[PDB]
């Protein structure tokens, strides 16, 4: 099982760095023409938010070195030029932001990729994946180009499929208050597209409302709740870790005592490594570099009654998604080509 | 109409701040035991918030002189001490944090105070009032001691009283967002009274979930109310502005347009001056020294269907509150002592 | 007195603000292309640091109307193209960071601009004029492309001319303490260009070192110091408001309270509106919005010895600025064109 | 050999996090009143900057159970009271903040302590020692109570010593930009003692000047360097690094490449451990965590002539120093009690 990296931004290089600790997958190939081999070493070695890579990075020529295997580099801005059956990568992932259509992200298997992820919720009806939500209905016959959905979508689904199968959503509305991003400004400026004109506001200082897909997104990989949730974003100052406070009507009466028990069950049985709990008085940065999706805190929960909850589900926005974009690669991989 | 301020910190010091603008009240008299006249002046003229006192601030001797007028500068702990009375003031704002019961509040009657505003929600049954939701319920014959809540619940009240009249508020569940306090700390360390331990860690990268009794408050000023909402907050490193985020059934079908409304229609009558709204793509920053309790954010907003809605509303928790708080010394002095 | 504005950014949008506070100039046009008339007028109406404009903002239609006053607003990529002179714009305030030579910034003049300012130091010998140091060496029939220095050249150059001519620097190292800026990003990622591979660091949590020119600089302005001062700044996460350090030794002994004197004397008289001094404990959110170049604080500086200096100066690396370059343009006015 | 921490706060708990790295040293009692144990567990197992504790934390009754080993907890106000003895605490880590004088922190060795570290610089003649510089000069016959100096003491002595040794240091000062501190506070407010007025400014949003006496302690530490240094800080909102920036006059000719080799010649001899080296694009997080003293950024240093530099050293202000602590309590041990 091998592995390309389109894009070597906050997620394609925690991808890298999630595979470096994983011995069931491999990153062959990179590539971003905005950063050249010896800065891509740079950006690879050092961050602000992950420490320190663990493990050794150096250039051997337009080719890094990490950890004595070689990774080939490229700086490519067309997908159909980057020779990824040559370099001997079979998924590639798609992390740069821009090719988040099966029209663009399907120019990446004229290269000879076999797969392509898309690290992000599609511009069209591309099939979105969740680890253990919905991955297990992936038909490698029907798609090459699917997509891992969004950090929040991970966050919300495992909590909403756990919620959902043992009380039942009549109506939910999900908050993400969520850690700045590459969108977003140091200083007060015009937004890349003026299109969300709220995110071009002084990041540091401010606390910004965004829309966000993530809860309708929940109705793709959980159909069942398709027109159950929307949901909207507050992006806030912090570096990273962010938290999805959903807000649910159940068809069932549910204490959050019972919540987390069922929450207890599944992190223990078929969401481990997915799902997660926690009784602790947690706060953001405690999760720094959690592998888990959704980290359920019960003691931020609260009831209205035994029918209307908020519940608290942490997630490391950067680390968990990489992690669940190389669980879903592993998984591909598994299932032919 | 004459006000003493009990706590110097930064709701007595916007308090002050609040009636310099203003032509029907003159702080008198200030008592905070914990800074001279000097260090007084000091935190008054400079705000790393609300910027330079606008204004002439100088100490007189154990007096300052502010605009040039004489406030007297007491540094007494007990408050059965300060000669309020000798100085000339008729309310007390009680913004220390420590005298939140009619027991210990009523102390600063023996000073000669006739009446003692609470700038806190009180921790026995003192009444609440919030200004242009339940102010006119007040009875000074019944009532000394008086609390004007939480920046929250004067935030949240004024909404929810629009909602409730037009459309009926069947269930509901706030998240405050709230930008960060004096109970928290710069660095990771023991709480004050091993109480919040999450309030404890480092202020600045976290986000940080709270308790917060704003919600169950609003069943007080609103008894229609009662149990028909609760509440949490998550505190995040901006220093000032704050957001409450109501996700509320309604008994009556409503757009977020008729919602807009409602409340447009309200901000230009009956709660002129408390209730605001706006259509811009607003940000917090854009509220420091906004003197509304509450403006909905018409953008912010999200509906699930006609039934079932999340609204947003601003507040600046320190300016907003201590307009209030002069607005009901204001109005408790026109109705008899 | 007429101003063009190319590149609404920081720096244009605040001399903008600045010439609506100004009897003697007048803003007539804008250009930027990366925001249309209505993006133009949600920033400058609203402020992360600055606050709400001081003022009414309208779209007319592809003009704006600010205090009821017509700005015609322009798109356009290339200078030569921008009709200046059908605008009645005499002087054009270059604010987009990318046409910092004469080569670039001349092209302005075939728009029907009489004269230019870059808002920068230039990447060739285009002069810098530095308001109270060397502004009166401007000579009209010499140059039509002119530079109004950076923000530190400002700030470190009025007190540098202070110090030399009261005592003499035999030799000077600064380190500015920087607010971040538009440079920066929000995330680790490649910084545009390759170039600062350390600007392009998480801005929020990171002390960046930063590579400024400002202190060599000052020996453009005042060639007696060429050669005498270099300097370096780091970059810290504060929005706004920056500080000089300038460590010196002297040619003649003086203590910090002479170098306050010195420093008291012109600021009471030749360097009045640009020089300033503190004795209070100030802090950087103390000069939000200070006009002043620099504002020298007598009790954060230090003396090694009666001949061995730390000097200490704050300024409002936004607001400042943008003063000093209004304050050029209606000097370069007086001289004719 | 063995510990005793006097005070479980940012030093306190990383040096018992230093010592759990560490075979030659084991804390086996602790002292904080202001935290119980469940508290103390807490505190210790999650931090807002250095991540999750490595190991297992669990509270044994009254006791803590770390990594498997017994940690008696006490909670006295006094430290004549604390039993050390009794506990088998040979050394005592004295890191209240409160017990920085021989009188107060001698009330330790009545609890049978054999040797107490104040992790502070002394209000007293208590002798101060760093290591890699001047530690063999400690007198195991003459001294019970010694100190560890500061952070920024640790960071520029060993700095300043490999200057001096090759170079000469004429005359020096420094400035530290410093992380913020548990002196500091997250919003406007008294200082505690109102002794650094600025002290007590909101925290995350200024740059804030404080005194220090790390560089005049350097003379202290260095008797060749008594008087010819002097310094300042500027506190940053960062949580955790910081920087000192040492401007010197040299005795001797060198350029920073000269400097550069005098730096790896010690860092890679007689200071291996405590002096480090970088010629990376490093910026303040990449430190976090880092246990030298001190690590010379050889492309953020400046010189104006061969004979007047500016050098910059980073140092992790929590992380290095605790390991400083730990190192000498070690060496402190070796030399007998
Ligand atoms: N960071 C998060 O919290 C997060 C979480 C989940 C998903 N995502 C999604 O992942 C994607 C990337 O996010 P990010 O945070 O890493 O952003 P980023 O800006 O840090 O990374 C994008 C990278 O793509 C590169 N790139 C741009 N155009 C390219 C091209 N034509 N060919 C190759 N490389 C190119 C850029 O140079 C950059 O390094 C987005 O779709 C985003 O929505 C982000
Ligand atoms: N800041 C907010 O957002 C906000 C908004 C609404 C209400 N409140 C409430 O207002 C109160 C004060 O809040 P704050 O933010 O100003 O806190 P603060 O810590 O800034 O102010 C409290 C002040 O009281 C002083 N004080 C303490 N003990 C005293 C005594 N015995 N006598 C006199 N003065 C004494 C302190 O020195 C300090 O200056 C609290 O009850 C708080 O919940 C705060
Ligand atoms: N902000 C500061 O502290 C500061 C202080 C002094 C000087 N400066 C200098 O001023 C300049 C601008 O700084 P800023 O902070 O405002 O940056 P900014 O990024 O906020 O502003 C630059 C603006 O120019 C526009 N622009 C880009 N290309 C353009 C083009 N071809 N035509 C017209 N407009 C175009 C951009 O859209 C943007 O709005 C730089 O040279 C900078 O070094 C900045
Ligand atoms: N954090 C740094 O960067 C740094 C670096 C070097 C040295 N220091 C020094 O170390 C000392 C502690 O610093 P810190 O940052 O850990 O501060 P802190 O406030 O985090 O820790 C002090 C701890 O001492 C406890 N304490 C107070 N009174 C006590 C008493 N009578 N008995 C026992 N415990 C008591 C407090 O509860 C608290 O947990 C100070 O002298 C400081 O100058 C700090």
């Amino acid at each position: 099982g091998t592995l390309g990296i389109n894009g070597f931004g906050r997620i394609g290089r925690l991808v890298l760095r999630a595979c470096m600790e994983r011995n069931d997958i491999t990153v062959v190939a990179i590539n971003d023409p905005f950063m050249d081999v010896e800065y891509m070493a740079y950006l690879l070695k050092y961050d602000s938010v992950h420490g320190n890579f663990n493990g050794t990075v150096e250039v051997s020529g337009k080719d890094l070195c990490i950890n004595g295997k070689v990774v080939k580099v490229f700086q490519a801005k067309d997908p159909a030029e980057i020779p990824w059956g040559a370099s001997g990568a079979q998924i590639v992932c798609e992390s740069t932001g821009v090719f988040t259509t099966e029209e663009k992200a399907s120019l990446h298997l004229k290269g000879g990729a076999k797969k392509v992820i898309i690290s992000a919720p599609p511009k069209d009806n591309v099939p979105m994946y969740v680890m253990g939500v919905n991955n297990t209905e992936y038909d490698p016959s029907k798609f090459n180009v699917i997509s891992n959905a969004s950090c929040t979508t991970n966050c919300l689904a495992p909590l909403a499929k756990i919620i959902n199968d043992k009380f039942g959503i009549v109506e939910g509305l999900m908050t993400t208050v969520h850690s700045l991003t590459a969108n977003q400004l140091t200083v007060d400026g015009p937004s890349k597209g003026g299109k969300d004109w709220r995110a071009g506001r002084c990041a540091g200082n401010n606390i910004i409302p965004a829309s966000t897909g993530a809860a309708k997104a929940v109705g793709k990989v959980i159909p069942a709740l398709n027109g159950k949730l929307t949901g909207m974003a507050i992006r806030v100052p912090t570096p990273d870790v962010s938290v999805v406070d959903l807000t649910c009507k159940l068809a069932k009466p549910a204490s959050i005592e019972e919540i987390y028990q069922a929450v207890k069950e599944a992190s223990n049985g078929p969401m481990k490594g997915i799902m997660g709990y926690t009784s602790d008085d947690v706060v953001s940065t405690d999760f720094i570099g959690c592998k888990y999706s959704s980290i359920f805190d019960k003691n931020a929960c609260i009831a209205l009654n035994d029918s209307f909850v908020k519940l608290i589900s942490w997630y490391d926005n950067e680390s968990g998604y990489s992690n669940r974009l190389v669980d879903l690669a592993v998984y591909v991989a598994s299932r032919g080509l």
